[PDB]
């Protein structure tokens, strides 16, 4: 029986790997590789991968009656990770064209795709699903619509089940994103720096001031808000809960040489929320483990460990770690 | 039936994404896909079949990978009529390339050449039994360097046993890695735009009439071989110079209507030129030195603008070359 939900996207990526970006007009020769992806799936992926049992993941997305729709739905029976992947025939399998320069600079092209389709309707069981598990997550890689439709789901399935949490990680950053609605329903919020000034206004680091003003803005509409977990690159993560704003210092963790970074952000979010739904089983106050700040700081502990030894290994999901391996750099 | 024209490049499936604008580095954003058959080497290629009479007269030669895409062209070849001896290769994938167009018109694009760089002559070992009795050899810049200088040593050895044989060597894109000097050596008709031009001779960034005889100059200086530089210059139209004496010969655009995709339109204007400048070498009293005129060379490249200005009303690479009655009936309104 599943307790994380993960309801997001699923994207081939296309990846060519250059020197340096091409600039306007220019053609320049690079090495190609294909590849699983999606902020969703990579989070479920992450999920499975990390997990003791990947039973307890579930994946909701939408994808084509392609090839690449195949592919996916046989890679999660392969995986081993429970899921609801509807295939559609009103568009092909999301992908993305992504150009990846020596540095390690992204430029990332999404073409969306089946995620377009991806509603509550077409997957008329998710309620039963969510009313009996730990946590919900979402990215931002879904239609802005569909998502408020699935928000309209999750709140009605928290009142149901006082258990679950949802996890908001609004990754990539879209301006077509009711926030203030999602906000509404989310328990834990995890943008990056950029993510988080684009959602504040108020340049490129974010100063312990605007965290403190961007958790009073968010949860001042929010009855449910209660951490925002900053991601912050080189600086780690902070964790600033509502309210009070108690705030725990999260460092980044050092595998070793950093080899390849893609992935990394979403193996985190996945990390975070396994340790997460473990928390709320091995603590005598339950579920309600996930309101104080030292659960959420020891389950982002467990992802800055599983993140640091993704960046020393190459294949986004491939890089994501065993259990065991996360377990013996704690 | 007799191929007249052989095409020796690359082909590529071009993955496209049409944005807004070009996402910057770090930059996540949303756009329109689309796949779509490329490659220098076989846009040519297909053009060649479009504007000819009789398609098989044109031939490609090119290297694709033993999967889906190499599986989809060599089909799509057979329905075009086309001649080929594309060989299909198990040490790389099919060539692609990953494109970003933005609203402006502008491309990015980066070229994974896989299995275009398995394409050497031992690959296609009977090459010489067809040089030996074609007019025209075609070739770009989307192989490998060390490879197109094999290439370059069986078309010497070629047109030294056919003396009808003339090299169209057309330099896109611009690769730093390409010894152009060797290309250039046994090159007849060499066909830069004006960028390829300017970075083959040292320059980076209109060029004007003195600038030009230093790069035809340049051109020249190591080539027995070059007899025309033919200049594009996109919506100004084209150039022709001969070397050693620098005639020149103007051949403005053709505007047939309104623009509304100019991809492909180099290749077309390439496939076309060849088409015509195969059949000036046939319709003659003088023979295949025809070609060593400068006005057959304009006449040719006259009938080539008509075709790349159809083309540029039209959307879809190699979708937007012509029907050969289609060149001749608008060349036929134009004069």
């Amino acid at each position: 029986t599943a307790k994380i939900v993960i309801i997001g996207s699923y994207n081939r990526d296309l990846v060519w790997y250059v020197k340096d970006f091409p600039i306007g007009g220019q053609t320049i020769n690079g090495s190609f590789a294909s590849s699983h992806g999606g902020k969703g799936s990579n989070q479920a992926i992450a999920c499975g991968k990390v997990l003791r049992d990947p039973s307890r993941a579930f994946f909701v997305g939408a994808v084509g009656k392609d090839t690449f729709g195949d592919e996916i739905l046989a890679h999660y029976r392969e995986l081993g990770i429970p899921n609801c992947i509807k295939q559609v025939s009103g568009a092909p399998t999301g992908n993305a064209g992504i150009y990846v320069a020596e540095s390690g600079e992204n430029m990332i092209v999404i073409s969306e795709g089946a995620n377009g389709m991806l509603k509550p309707s077409l997957v008329p069981d998710l309620m039963a699903v969510l009313v009996k598990a730990t946590l919900v997550v979402m990215q931002c890689e879904i239609s802005p619509d569909n998502t408020l439709l699935f928000v309209e789901v999750i709140k009605q399935a928290k009142a149901q089940n006082s258990s679950l949490r949802f996890v908001f990680n609004p990754a990539p950053y879209r301006a077509d994103y009711d926030f203030s609605k999602i906000l509404s329903i989310t328990d834990i919020f995890c943008p990056n720096e950029l993510e988080a000034l684009e959602i504040s206004g108020t340049e490129g680091i974010c100063d312990d001031s605007m965290m403190k003003a961007l958790v009073e803005k968010m949860s001042s509409l929010s009855p449910s808000l209660k951490f925002v977990l900053f991601t912050l690159g080189s600086r780690g993560s902070r964790i600033v809960q509502t309210k009070s704003y108690e705030s725990r210092t999260v460092g980044i963790y050092s595998h070793g040489r950093a080899i390849d970074t893609s992935g990394a952000g979403d193996c985190f979010i996945g990390s975070f929320c396994v340790r997460l739904m473990e928390l709320a089983e091995e603590s005598t106050r339950g579920p309600s483990a996930l309101n104080d700040i030292d659960t959420i700081a020891e389950a982002a502990r467990f992802a800055s460990v599983a993140a640091g030894i993704s960046v020393t290994r190459k294949g986004t999901s491939a890089s994501v770690p065993r259990r065991q391996e996360v377990d013996d750099a704690l």
